[PDB]
């Protein structure tokens, strides 16, 4: 341990994508990345990404030939998420994350599909997960930063803000090595991980207003900074949505915008505490008109073993509760807001 | 040289005006002022300003008749900024800035144009530039603070925050006599002034996306805490804006609001570091609508000789990079703001 | 009879709620109320309304202990509407309605459900119906005002305006004791009530364009100032909507906004006259785009005996036709506009 | 004392300017003027106003050279309002106000600032305040009308309507010598002036929702027909706005438009009655959008001694309460407008 | 052939109607008309159009009695389009089209249905089709203009612009007698007509991204300047929409607005070339929100023999490709843009 | 009389300002100027303009001290337009307009009001009116060009384009000594000037839809290239706007944006031709929203004797009709622009 922290300011795109800058190379090539506790690899698109993929013409590409600290590896890799898949090869270089500099093995991505990566405002991903789930067992970036012995504590924290058209306010902030009390209130309460290797905790029930109608007898909750939404299994979400009176439009679940504020609180029972989102927290009140339909920030996602079936607590949850991921103690701390 | 630093808390109005409070006279008459490295005089509006100047109706007015420590001078002065002019006369009184008290000659302004000053939340200006550029050869406030030999270093530093809808967020901060490590990370990187007497450095190139398409044979950068935006020559900005796909209007440049988030990076090559802004840093993202127009915090400003032609790096730039102004070593230092 | 009238200016919320001020107590506690010909009791929320109900934390509460004219009664009551139900107890106090002061028994409401009363911009309800339908046979407020012998005529009238974003114009007006010719044109034509005790008239047919396709052989029409919409039985409305080419979205019936103006007039045959709404009168033209769906201000409502089955002519109808409720003659007068 | 009352019809521009017509000279030159209880001088723009004052280009100009009943005076005068200043010189001529003809000294204004006067639909001002506050000790118009002994009572009354998109709606009305019972209901309630010479009364408290949180040890209220809004001291309004959740901008305070309708009541305790405004009365509701900002008709205005510190009750207040100004008994009467 | 061209500037209404001015009569009565290669008759509404039809009260009517060049014919005619039907009688008069004057037989229309002609922003139609499909074998207007021998070439061209809220730019342009290179780039490539008498060409396939999944083994394509959209048979469009992942909302096919840019190019194989529309060309991106649904500018239309079954390439196609209809050579030329 | 024509390319700013470049002095100092048939003097802003005139800070300033061909005069002058006034003094220098060089007396302007000139993209004005209306009897530029006997005809012509978002579109064009057949079609139609000395013709009537409801006994039309709009007397425009259903605001008239496209034609009867504008020609269609307000390019302007009362036909009109100004025959010719 040392005496420093490093923060990275995040851009909020439409409350569904949150990303910040890293630099790769000497001199640094700068990319927009999602900092993702739900995966463990660092990747960006390659200058060798063939321009067949519209996604690669529309994102910043890493040119290894322009860095005097680049070292070749070549080993191939396929990274696949629950919503999309990328593929490429391993390279080594220096990565700057809020003026921490760290030598890191990462993926230069050469196959990058339009679905979904044309919708991505970010270029790549910095996996904040554990080595146990890293592809190619490449040492994750946070472990390499812990190895430097500069960070005040072996934790990192996430603030995700609510988007506003009347402010140019920060979209979010990640702090490596600690937390920022400006963005939460009170004190952390922690829930221990079921096992090291995944940012996943036991959940003891999910209530809709007055009744634990879901997850009686327990279920799993991934805390996923790379997911836009709160997610459940298709069956859990069907039942949640019936309880709310929301219905599947064509693609998504909606409520009449005026009735949004009549919807019940949703509480997630974690570590003896109730983490409660109100309807204002989980419905996109694009308006409050009785003539308009409004979407909810909750979706089905059937996550396969070994990680799933599980709920995923993504940006929707994180906007409400500032989150501290504690590697030393294998636990996740939450605090409100702000 | 002593052992003092004073900080002044600043208010951020709409990401365009940053100002703090000074007290003039006995008893103190308080004023909201911009601390401005692009000018070297102090002024506030005067009680002798005709109320046919509506700007004077809408601001705090120094009344000499209520100050027991006032000393008459009466010498005429006119101050010219690129967006407007003020005129009045010189007076001397005691000024408090962050618990430092200094006897100072300042302008009492009696002619204060509606455009731009009806649009100012601030009342006046504290010039932080050098005596060389002082109108009427009046000794600047920072030279007079140095002469007291209380300050630890002959330096001052600026932190400009992003806008907030929260009361708790600090709008910004000036430190007299040092820098605040709580608002920057990594290390300072320093560029020497072309010449003492102006806060202007050499700029080695401006790149927009993946091309050094501007300032290719070097140019000038004024580091200007009193400017809201980044500015360049009309021809430089025309070229810059062609590359962004932006439309020129009367006073600004706009893009379609849906286009904003995906506009390219802009980098400024200063003293052997690239200083990169993303679109989130220079677009006022107020909507994601394809039907609406979103302003960029970059504009044309043709500054004349001897200082210009020059780029000016204002609040758009300083928000991302904590800035230290070093009078001892005639240099400017940048570090990543937090 | 006397020589006075009393008017109360109404706020229009989104063309679906219309409410104005009454004061209760000495000194007066002011509430927002809907003036409702479809019920006969006065009620407001109580200071004794337990804060379990989010609705009670979000509405103004009557504190009996702060009125020197309050007299206890205690008798309990349940008031239930077609869309929601309230419950509480009877109290007596002085109620001011446009500077008429009247001693009135009313309900202090202690049970107030979030569905629908969290959507209510009004606090309570002033029932303008007859004693025959009053709960607890509490003398309705208008009968108590008639008893004073101050009103020029034993009638009351309603103006409901169309909402506009470009005006701060009156939302509506109720006149006790007469009418306001500024808000209608021409002369009233009256339809007699089927029976005293309910504001309900015989309807002789409903035509969609050129054909009385509905209510041949007669049907009932409640004139209901407490209802947002024109309503029919589920079967009547299914057939009306098929005739218009409107369809059930998920929650509501919609048309493409561009096709709104192609929809046929709807005429209600009352008292030998045709009361005609055009499509502009019954469709919420939130836009006129061929890319957008627009909702209609007509809904199904199966009203149970003894009052139903019946149509209900609520705000949608009243916006078109200024309405005079004539207690002396047991009839309802209509006139256009304006 | 005689048997005449004259009414003047007023135009309502956007709920912010209320003005009627006077005729000056022989033949009459007509002017749109605000009748203003917060000032005691009459002025109109002069033909001698330089056309470099754009405000003079855009208004009606009195030309002395076309009036056979003009009498020269020529004494300089300056008039200062809280939002701007006019300057010119004194002239005498015949003025007709509602079919009363009076010989009157008025200001011919030759200096008329673009801000605020380019934004005025009106040309000039008829001061209805007392001689005590008259600049240059000029006898006010109402004192000269009283001296004719034609008026029934030494009183005048104001009715300010809500805005309308209809041509038929009367914008407002001033009655000279009485009040119009057609535009108020219930009874007048009277408060005595602190002192003759100013239309200022004692205010006993200002409450926001269910709490007397302002003016708790009493304060001052100017009843100001020439002001658009209700105003308080900066500190009073900061506190008021904190309680409403409103954001301060340059010239106004805003809330999110969806929040407007549910903002609390504001009450003004005047002479043993509470005068209550709902949010519909003080919010310019232009939209119900969560993304838009809606202005409040309440602002900060620090009026200096001897008149201030004071609240000012302008058109926001007068729209709800018909106001009678009684010079005989040095009092102000309020009744509920209709 | 002569040496002139005639252009007519078109108004773009919502990207779905395009119309320009013609004058009929001496002196000219001016009408808004769609210039329609998909029909061959000229018609406008008649002054003799009974006002039963709301469409006729809402459009400009031709009064024969006010023209000194009107000559009676009387022969009746019914014109029916794929979306609506009109009926009336033949008249002769002088028609001015961009200052070409031509004696023309046209239909005075006396039966004009609200569906769809109440939605029409245009008054009438100028059929640019061949005599073979003219009703009453009335010589089409372009043949009568060719007969004058004034036009530089026996062709006419169409430019249709994309609508913009930030410009008052031209909606479109038709050029009789040639083309305007300001509105296309590069050189025409032509496809020959299957047969003279219809503006219809052979199509050799329609691909969605990478695969000719439609129209393998050939199909027909009408080039129809009177159609808003690209259309196919119901079966072709069902399959196209499944391939895109679009679905039938209630009335129309939609995609989530954010996913619009992920949709594949659509290429129409005509004359050995691929005419490619991107998703930006065929989806109405009224927004790009993940919370909103967006409609496509492609619809089913089962066109009956002898002309159909066929695709129709209407405004959606024409916006992308500037179109030259070449009567001399019986072919259609296309060029991009602009 | 010689054989030269010169064209000057104009820039279209927002359909409201049309201007081209002139060069003054040796070496040339370039200025953006409106070519204005409604005035007869040339002026540009002067370097002697006080920078307390913010308009002068924001425009190009003629500096006599940098011109070797300058000749002093110094005579004061003031120029009055209907929307503002400029003042300064006379100077002589060489002016180039489209490759014609002429020695010219012009105004150096030292007083330049913020309103309207802060809103001008142009710097100054080239008066194209007659010597009769020249302030200070200064010979107008076109009289001095004629005296060189280089021009083919004693005429000049104006083309004003519609606005564009394209760079390639020419904003407009003035031809000195002829007309450009590339920008008009059909034949010119000529009206003789009421009198030489003003570009004013007789107008025989103004019709709105199907009724000559204005200028029924004849009136005056100034053909004014320096005016943005069509203007009439206040009373004429009130009547015109009543017929359009438009609302009057401070500086303009608006309709609901959805109403814009269906507003009636307006025709101007000039010399035995009707000149017809559709709503597309005089509405700034920025939206089709029922909630938004759309400005008309028609306004009230009361021009005084001897020139007025008069209508003025500005850019709204000239955009549709190519205009030739014939000094040889004292007439104005119109043809349909293309």
């Amino acid at each position: 341990l040392g005496n420093t922290t490093s923060s990275v300011i995040l851009t909020n795109y439409m409350d569904t994508q949150y990303y910040g800058e890293i630099g790769i190379g000497t001199p640094p090539q700068t990319f927009k990345v999602v900092f993702d506790t739900g995966s463990s690899n660092v990747w960006v698109p390659s200058s060798k990404c063939s321009r067949l993929y519209t996604a690669c013409v529309y994102h910043k590409l890493f040119d290894a030939s322009d860095s005097s600290s680049y070292k070749h590896n070549g080993t191939e890799l396929t990274l696949r998420y629950s919503t999309g898949t990328v593929s490429g090869f391993l390279s080594q270089d220096i990565i700057t994350v809020g003026g921490i500099t760290v030598t890191q093995m990462f993926g230069e991505v050469t196959e990058m599909p339009a679905l979904p990566f044309m919708l991505a405002e970010f270029d790549g991903v910095v996996g904040m997960g554990f080595i146990e789930q890293a592809i190619g067992r490449v040492t994750p970036i946070f472990d390499n930063i812990i190895s430097q012995g500069v960070l005040k504590e072996d934790v990192f924290s996430f603030y995700y803000n609510r988007d506003s058209e009347n402010s140019q306010s920060l979209g979010g902030q990640i702090v490596l090595g600690g937390s920022d009390p400006q963005h939460y209130e009170g004190n952390f309460h922690y829930i221990n991980l079921i096992k090291t290797g995944v940012w996943q905790i036991q959940m003891k029930g999910v209530s809709v207003g007055s009744s634990t109608l879901l997850c009686e007898d327990g279920c799993l909750a991934l805390v996923d900074t790379g997911a836009s939404y709160i997610s459940g299994s298709t069956s859990s979400i069907e039942k949640l949505m019936e309880a709310l009176g929301a219905k599947k439009r064509l693609f998504d679940y909606v409520v009449k915008c005026n009735e949004g504020p009549t919807l019940p609180d949703i509480s997630f029972h974690l570590g003896g505490k109730e983490y409660t989102l109100t309807s204002a927290d989980y419905v996109f009140q694009e308006s409050y008109s009785s003539k308009k339909l409004c979407t909810l920030a909750i979706h089905a996602m059937d996550i396969p073993p070994p990680t799933g079936p599980t709920w995923a607590l993504g940006a929707t949850f994180i906007r409400k509760f500032y989150t501290e991921f504690d590697r030393r103690n294998n636990r996740i701390g939450f605090a409100l807001a702000r």
